[PDB]
Protein backbone atom coordinates (compact mmCIF):
# COMPACT_ATOMS: atom_id res chain seq x y z
CA UNK A 1 0.00 0.00 0.00
CA UNK A 2 2.73 2.45 0.41
CA UNK A 3 5.49 3.27 -2.21
CA UNK A 4 7.80 2.68 0.37
CA UNK A 5 7.86 -0.59 -1.14
CA UNK A 6 9.33 -0.89 -4.53
CA UNK A 7 5.79 -2.79 -5.74
CA UNK A 8 2.17 -2.74 -5.90
CA UNK A 9 0.08 -5.53 -4.24
CA UNK A 10 -3.06 -7.73 -5.14
CA UNK A 11 -6.23 -7.64 -4.17
CA UNK A 12 -6.14 -10.69 -1.35
CA UNK A 13 -2.45 -9.14 -0.67
CA UNK A 14 -3.77 -6.07 0.11
CA UNK A 15 -6.66 -7.44 2.27
CA UNK A 16 -3.96 -9.68 4.53
CA UNK A 17 -2.14 -6.80 4.66
CA UNK A 18 -4.97 -4.32 5.97
CA UNK A 19 -6.20 -8.05 8.43
CA UNK A 20 -2.31 -7.36 10.13
CA UNK A 21 -2.94 -3.49 10.46
CA UNK A 22 -6.31 -4.48 12.02
CA UNK A 23 -4.38 -7.01 14.21
CA UNK A 24 -1.56 -4.45 15.23
CA UNK A 25 -4.41 -1.69 15.43
CA UNK A 26 -5.59 -4.35 18.18
CA UNK A 27 -2.33 -5.73 19.56
CA UNK A 28 -2.42 -8.93 17.93
CA UNK A 29 -0.28 -11.36 16.84
CA UNK A 30 -1.41 -14.17 14.66
CA UNK A 31 -0.41 -16.84 11.60
CA UNK A 32 -0.39 -16.34 7.86
CA UNK A 33 1.77 -19.14 5.51
CA UNK A 34 -1.16 -20.84 3.25
CA UNK A 35 0.45 -23.15 0.32
CA UNK A 36 3.86 -22.49 -1.13
CA UNK A 37 4.56 -20.09 -3.90
CA UNK A 38 2.51 -17.05 -3.10
CA UNK A 39 4.82 -14.25 -1.90
CA UNK A 40 4.35 -14.36 2.42
CA UNK A 41 7.95 -12.59 1.90
CA UNK A 42 6.17 -9.60 0.13
CA UNK A 43 3.62 -9.25 2.59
Amino acid sequence: QPKLLNCQLKEYQLKGLNWLVNLYEQGINGILADEMGLGKTVQ
